[PDB]
């Protein structure tokens, strides 16, 4: 588990997904294997061996070779796979026309997170990914729990998709009568019966949202009115992870399913805005370093390479798009790299090389927009490409 780390690997697939679309080659040459969850890996071996089979009769030369190689491409990387993993097998093999109309050949082999039964086996002049644009289905998912007088509700937000869950009711003591009873009399049994709620409801809610022991949503909204949920979040029957992710506290006018729509609008941006949120305040959390006198930051390329390679520097922020190239077939060149480079003595951009291997540094790899004003001058400002480190580093000329 670990967001932020699942979201370098979003970020991957949709690279992938990119340049898997942009090639097309010569014909029947194009293997896309997709192989589900639990189902077997021998299954799949037979299947190719028949393929091959199948296709050594071919006898045209061009295309039997043709078909024979892909075959043969897929199962030299199906064989260091000894069982699928969970998740399951992606698998894309082939030979494309690559610039100056040369021949490429492509080798990608991965677990994912989750395509179940697509099990997928084709031949086609194209790679197909819409198994992989489908795992860009992560709509974040929100938790609501809305009070009041008459009667509680429980419901959920996610993208568009409105959900009513379950929904019980009390009548708490209301009348008063003429005379006929005592004044403490009345207010005792009503502080009575609201716990009897403040209860019923924030137990009818674990026993809902937090399902499989953890919370099944990644926001939480209670909306109601006249601390009815104030007298929830700060609770004792209620809390336990649960009151550690409550995002916002709603107060509407009238609840329960009526109120659920007003809760839902109002609570709009903070729940379409999430990422932007986090990312404004991660980039402001760095902006911080720079400007107190603790100043555990860096910045640029050279110094964070620099101070990535030697300690440990908590969190490297790097922009979504960075103009830098990495070859060694190490240097660093912006699209300067048009220059002397005085032949060769494995050009991957910058920021892919970062995502492969940075669980192995310190951890934390956040790719950041410049959709903010955060975003926009942690590029244009500082190039994009800084870290926010553990302890003060000192950086001399150049």
């Amino acid at each position: 588990p670990s967001a932020a780390d699942r979201n370098v690997e979003i970020w991957k697939i949709k690279k992938l997904i990119k340049s898997l679309e942009a090639a097309r080659g010569n014909g029947t040459s194009m293997i896309s294997l997709i192989i589900p969850p639990k189902d077997q890996i021998s299954r799949v071996a037979k299947m190719l061996a028949d393929e091959f089979g199948t296709a050594s009769n071919i006898k045209s030369r061009v295309n039997r070779l043709s078909v024979l190689g892909a075959i043969t491409s897929v199962q030299q990387r199906l064989k260091l796979y000894n069982k699928v993993p969970p998740n399951g097998l992606v698998v894309y093999c082939g030979t494309i026309v690559t610039e100056e109309g040369k021949e490429k050949k492509v080798n990608i082999d991965f677990e994912p997170f989750k395509p179940i039964n697509t099990s997928l086996y084709l031949c086609d002049n194209k790679f197909h990914t819409e198994a992989l644009t489908a795992l860009l289905s992560d709509d974040s998912k929100f938790g609501f729990i809305v009070i009041d007088g008459s009667g509680a509700l429980f419901g959920t937000l996610q993208g568009n998709t409105r959900e009513v869950l379950h929904k019980f009711t009390v009548d708490l003591p209301k009348k008063h009568g003429r005379g006929g009873q005592s004044a403490l009399r009345f207010a005792r049994l009503r502080m009575e019966k609201r716990h009897n709620y403040v209860r019923k409801v924030a137990e009818t809610a674990v026993q809902l949202f937090i399902s499989g022991d953890k919370v099944n949503v990644a926001g939480l909204v209670l909306a109601g009115s006249a601390d009815f949920k104030t007298e929830l979040s700060q609770s004792d029957m209620f809390d336990q992870r649960l009151q550690s992710k409550v995002l916002k506290l709603v107060d509407i006018s009238y609840g329960g399913e009526n109120g659920f729509n007003q809760a839902i609008e109002l609570s709009t941006e903070v729940l379409s805005n999430v990422k932007f949120i986090q990312e404004k305040k991660l980039i402001g959390r760095y902006f911080d370093e720079i400007s107190q006198d603790t100043g555990k930051y860096c910045f640029g390329v050279e110094d964070t390479l620099k101070a990535l390679e030697m300690g440990a520097v908590e969190i490297l922020i790097v922009y979504e798009n960075l103009d830098i190239m990495r070859y060694v077939l190490i240097l660093y060149l912006t699209p300067e790299q048009e220059k002397d480079k005085s032949h060769f003595t494995e050009s991957m951009p910058l920021l892919e090389w970062f995502a492969n291997n940075y669980k192995k540094f310190g951890a934390t790899l956040e790719i950041v927009t410049d959709k903010s004003q955060e975003g926009s001058q942690f590029v244009k400002g500082f190039g994009g490409i800084g870290g926010i480190l553990r302890y003060r580093v000192d950086f001399q000329g150049m």
